[PDB]
């Protein structure tokens, strides 16, 4: 055909397919593939979720969180685009809770946690030798940032208390005081910001 004409039509195709990802992220996924405008390989996939371009938050963490094959694939590509080295755990957890907004479901969310707790230890390979130190360490600063931060938890835990709740976790042994201090006051000074 012609290639002014074909290029309009494109980027037309290509907002309506974004629309449509974002009534239901499976549709707007098949009505790219099939129209040539994204490839569909799980790499490829992933990273038209990371750039994120007219996509809603919900949406992104929406189709992430399906438990089929490609899903699972496309998640584990997604995890992998992010670069968590010599980023503390906090500053991981900010980049990562940013590209997306989590599902509501619990499983959908253990699923993408545990992707990230191995993309974190791969990227740090001296912070933490087991990735449930890194899994339980995650939520305890996700719930610690809830606990400062909403007015409706009254008395929010102090320093010595997330010390206190965190024993034993560094297989058998503790984490390094500093390294929670250094998550904690993170956290009280600058709080998630969640999409």
């Amino acid at each position: 055909a012609n290639e002014g004409s074909k290029t309009l039509q494109r980027n037309r195709k290509m907002a309506m397919g974004r629309k449509k990802f974002n009534m239901d992220p499976k549709k707007g996924i098949q009505f790219l593939v099939e129209n040539e405008l994204l490839q569909n390989t799980p790499e490829e996939i992933a990273r038209f979720l990371y750039k994120g371009e007219g996509l809603n938050k919900t949406a992104i963490g929406d189709y992430l969180g399906e438990r089929e094959e490609l899903n699972l694939a496309v998640l584990h590509a997604f995890v992998d685009l992010h670069e968590f080295t010599d980023l503390n755990l906090v500053q991981a957890l900010r980049q990562f809770l940013w590209s997306f907004r989590l599902p509501g479901e619990a499983q959908k969310i253990d699923r993408m946690m545990e992707a990230f707790a191995q993309r974190y230890c791969l990227c740090n390979p001296g912070v933490f030798q087991s990735t449930d130190t890194c899994y339980v360490l995650s939520f305890a600063v996700i719930m610690l940032n809830t606990s400062l931060h909403n007015p409706n938890v009254r008395d929010k835990p102090g320093l010595e208390r997330f010390v206190a709740m965190n024993r034993g976790i560094n297989e058998g042994g503790d984490l390094p005081e500093e390294l929670l201090r250094n998550l904690y006051d993170s956290i009280r000074n600058e709080p998630f910001k969640i999409p």
